[PDB]
């Protein structure tokens, strides 16, 4: 049971390095938005520069959609919060025991642009087409900041409290195995002395065997 | 893409690869076991052949 749960932690710790580097990049671009917006601040640029830079900023976001839509870990999506507070669809469990009683739950939230607030629900992403309304964008990005820093902290305590677990289950397993030399093992020091004792008792009593049976004969004398 | 490739194959590592300590210990184990199994037997063979002094 020890075997199949050390393996199991394996597994569910490889699930959050790959939710964590699907953040890393997730992250880098939008801090990369963050400063492309903060420098469409300056008044020096006319509204068709703005509407010229909106273009691969909407590219960006909609990159951020194909992430969100794309990652897989085991042929099963994650950062579309199928596992959240509220999730209805089904649950993780990570069977860290030797008992199916044993179970532990993991959650991830929803990381689409709607739950990122990059857009609404219409779709429509965020406007920052004037300088009104790029301060209204800074609020927006710092919440989803705020939310995959939120994000990454979990997955930060679940590994690490994963791999605490994962090495208590290797110091039991190994404490588990020399506690059954302990008791099924049978350490042959003390058989062979056991066998020599028994295997010359063996042909002793062979022997004895062999001088009783010729005592018969003594009486055919006397015929 | 690079980074989910790395992460990838770092995932991968720990289901078929192997720890090359914790099974040459267990052949280690195997072939002192062999050994002294083999010997045994081949003692143990020899085992009927006092019935014959009987004879």
């Amino acid at each position: 049971g020890l075997r199949q749960a050390e393996r199991n932690t394996e597994d569910g710790m490889s699930l959050i390095q790959t939710t964590e580097g699907f953040l890393q990049e997730s992250n880098d671009i939008i801090q990369r938005i963050r400063t492309l917006a903060i420098q469409s601040s300056n008044g020096i640029y006319t509204e068709e520069d703005r509407q010229m830079i909106q273009v691969e900023v909407s590219q960006l976001i909609d990159e951020v959609d194909r992430i969100a839509s794309q990652a897989e870990f085991n042929k099963m999506n994650l950062l579309q919060g199928d596992f959240a507070r509220g999730s209805r669809a089904t649950s993780m469990w990570f069977h860290i025991g030797p008992n199916m009683h044993q179970r532990e739950r993991v959650f991830i939230a929803t990381m689409t642009a709607r739950s990122l607030n990059l857009k609404g629900q219409s779709g429509e992403l965020l406007s920052l087409s004037t300088a009104d309304k790029s301060n209204d964008a800074i609020g927006t990005l710092d919440a989803a900041l705020t939310r995959i820093s939120k994000q990454r902290a979990n997955l930060g305590a679940y590994f690490n409290r994963l791999e605490h677990a994962a090495k208590g289950l290797m110091n039991a397993y190994e404490n588990t195995q020399a506690s059954e030399s302990r008791i099924r093992d049978a350490d042959m020091a003390e058989e062979t002395v056991a066998f020599t004792k028994n295997q010359i008792l063996v042909q002793s009593g062979t022997a004895m065997l062999a001088q009783a049976n010729v005592r018969p004969q003594g009486v055919l004398s006397l015929l």
